[PDB]
């Protein structure tokens, strides 16, 4: 818990929320990520809902959530440096853009795998009381699957009662990713949130490509129901005949 521990290797971003860099722990070589913060311009009170937020942070452990490896206050520069695990393949925001920008679509092994991995990240987050957008779900090097914490935007994954302001919300996110990983493309789109909101309480959209198995277009389309109680539970998710052992997270 001093920087001088790790070494920055190179930056993996930049943007809103400072610096994302891969680092090397020097203690034993393992390569982590930090994300540098500047709370310089901070109220005691913003800084003290920062300090509450990395509290709860240290407390979520579990195969499919990024893991949080320590903290480092620089008081010097006013940066704060949250460690945090690597995740070599990325977000899946990239993967899909990849994906349009190539023309290629997934394979249904993947998506399941996204599937399985993502549903037992809910229920498990679902138990403690976190969006499930495609650039807060990263993968590691080995199949593995990962939750990440976290007005100008169209609103695609925003749910029909969430539009009218529930866990089963969670579950047509979960549908909307998943359609989008799919279709290279959300259900719903449209150029204003009106227009989109008019398309989500229609409740229609096109079936993902016939690459995919009617079993997989099955279990999408009843996490985009528009009735909450319609959608399944996770554990509904998981009993599904598609979801098999080594779909799941593997060290
Ligand atoms: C090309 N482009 C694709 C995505 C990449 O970002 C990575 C790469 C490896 C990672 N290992 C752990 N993390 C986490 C980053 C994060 O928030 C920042 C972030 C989110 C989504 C896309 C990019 C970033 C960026 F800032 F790193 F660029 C995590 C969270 N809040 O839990 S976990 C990786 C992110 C590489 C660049
Ligand atoms: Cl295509
Ligand atoms: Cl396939």
């Amino acid at each position: 818990s001093r920087a001088e521990d790790y070494e920055v290797l190179y930056t993996i971003g930049t943007g809103s929320y400072g610096r994302c860099q891969k680092i090397r722990r020097k203690s034993d070589g393992k390569i982590l990520v930090w994300k540098e913060l500047d709370y310089g311009s901070m109220t005691e009170a913003e800084k003290q809902m920062l300090v509450s937020e990395v509290n709860l942070l240290r407390e979520l452990k579990h195969p499919n959530i990024v893991r949080y490896y320590d903290r480092i206050i620089d008081r010097t520069n006013t940066t704060l440096y949250i460690v945090m695990e690597y995740c070599e393949g990325g977000d899946l925001a990239s993967v899909i853009t990849k994906g349009t920008k190539e023309r290629q679509y997934l394979d249904e092994e993947f998506v399941l795998r996204v599937m399985t991995q993502l549903t037992l990240a809910l229920k498990e987050c679902h138990r403690r009381s976190r969006d499930l957008k495609p650039a807060n779900v990263f993968l590691d090097g080995k199949q593995n699957v990962k939750l990440g914490d976290f007005f100008v935007g169209t609103p695609y994954y925003m749910s029909p009662e969430q539009m009218n302001r529930n866990e089963k919300s969670d579950i047509w996110s979960l549908g909307c990713l998943l359609y989008e990983l799919c279709a290279l493309m959300p259900p719903f789109t449209a150029f204003s949130q009106k227009e989109l909101a008019g398309k989500i309480r229609e409740g229609k959209f096109r079936r993902i490509p016939y690459r995919y198995s009617d079993e997989l277009n099955e279990i999408i389309t009843r996490m985009l129901n528009l009735k909450d109680y319609h959608r399944p539970s996770v554990e509904e998710i998981l009993e599904n005949p598609l979801i098999l052992e080594h779909h799941h997270h593997h060290h």
